């Protein structure tokens, strides 16, 4: 009886997604572990059949990515009581096991870094409210801006932001509200957002900064190249699969709530 | 009387993280969910140890077909394979001996169009970048290229040909050397080496595409992202997966195939990388 490992991500085509894979891989690959991999399309009646079928196979933990954990995607888990480990997302209830970035810290020490710059009128573009990484983006955010003596206005937080047209679509909502930089959540959407302004013959950075938020491969692709938050992509993985094997192996855990470092790496699109 | 053993294919590619073999992947995991078959992924990171190692590890878990993805089919690894006596496929190389099935598009045909294209906007020096020329693939690259060059009555050169070039970082370091040797232009056979070369060019303050022009090689998702945007020959790398999947599955039902050297069509997207 070899030990199994479920993987559940969006889809092995995001970058974003197959750099933490890879770096679960890599450990399960180490340690002889076989690992049955699943492309959920962040489809909700998708996960619940993927961990339906993982219960069949009898795996013997799980990692699990997404753009948020659903609430019966946690029902389901309960229920099997097969050991988990989420990976760039995090439990409301701050139960599940999960391995992330301090979403606060990154997103104040952006908004701090535009504000330096002299930028006064700073978008946040991000994901869906409704889950904890972007309520910590908020909070940190608005820390920056409380520092500078900088009211918060809502009109400045575009939500519910995943993909690249999304960000291609917020340029001109952006100008006409006179901001003048952007923090952004995702690549994808940072990608979008740079190349309408490029496409619209802005300045970028001397007109326009953007930060993003992950460090993805694909934030070097574009002209200017994107200044980017970057989080540890193949480490994620590898903390989150050596902290599935303590679980595993049933071996007593601390701290189940693991946050990695980050920085900032500054190019093109900051000045 | 039990039912044998749910049937298991083993999928080689060198790695999860290039979105060409992960979009031809899931149209693989697509044919092989619909029967309920189980998949195995392993990387090999192109090494042939891990390869060897790899295969190993398929034939020990006795697993019913492979579908084989990486730059090619080693001898060493044939053998492995002629010795295993396992149903393969292979997606994105040719054996040299064409007894092996393989799904790909026309190489010679889309780099024949691609330099074509090149030699139509006025570029005189053309530079082809690749991987191993020793590769079948490569070598019918080269024919098509060559094709084109001699319709135009332009001479080859042989040094305006860069061979063994797999990564960004290869990609970015190749600009320099084009332009040194005065190429205007250059077709690029892995979209990550294109979008290196591109994001040199645009470092350096090179006018795309007024003083310098790029095609890539599959638009695969990565290519969705650069700025500015890139020309490419377009594979449709789904249904690569899903044709190699389907013809797999005839194999592993000991189906006798007909045709098994299959050949998907391609097309030129044209975008601002180009004149």
């Amino acid at each position: 009886r070899t030990t199994t490992v479920g993987v559940i991500l969006p889809t092995i085509t995001s970058t974003y997604f197959a750099a933490i894979t890879r770096g679960v891989d890599d450990i399960a690959s180490m340690y002889k572990y076989n690992m049955i991999l699943a492309n959920s399309d962040n489809d909700v009646e998708k996960e619940e059949k993927v961990l339906e079928t993982f219960l069949s196979k009898q795996v013997d933990g799980i990692v699990y990515m997404g753009s948020s954990l659903d609430e019966k995607i946690r029902t389901s888990l309960k229920n099997s009581r097969t050991p988990v480990v989420l990976v760039g997302t995090i439990d409301g209830d701050k139960e599940i096991p999960s391995v992330n970035i301090d979403y606060h810290l990154a997103a104040y020490q952006s908004t701090k870094k535009l504000i330096d710059s002299g930028n006064k009128k700073i978008a946040y573009i991000m994901g869906s409210l409704k889950d904890v990484e972007n309520t910590e983006r908020m909070v940190g955010y608005q820390e920056a801006l409380l520092e500078a003596n900088i009211e918060f206005d809502e009109n400045l937080v575009f939500e519910g932001n995943y993909s690249y047209e999304q960000g291609k679509a917020l340029a001109e909502r952006l100008l006409e509200r006179g901001a003048t930089s952007a923090v952004v959540s995702h690549d994808t959407v940072a990608v979008g957002l740079l190349s309408a302004m490029m496409d619209k013959g802005v300045k970028v950075p001397e007109d326009f900064e953007i930060i993003s938020g992950a460090n993805s491969p694909i934030t070097q692709y574009t002209y200017p190249t994107l200044t980017s938050v970057n989080q540890p992509l193949y480490d994620l993985g590898a903390v989150a699969m050596r902290l599935l094997t303590k679980l595993m192996l049933k071996e007593d855990v601390e701290q189940n709530q693991l946050v990695l470092d980050h920085e900032i790496f500054s190019r093109r699109s900051t000045k």
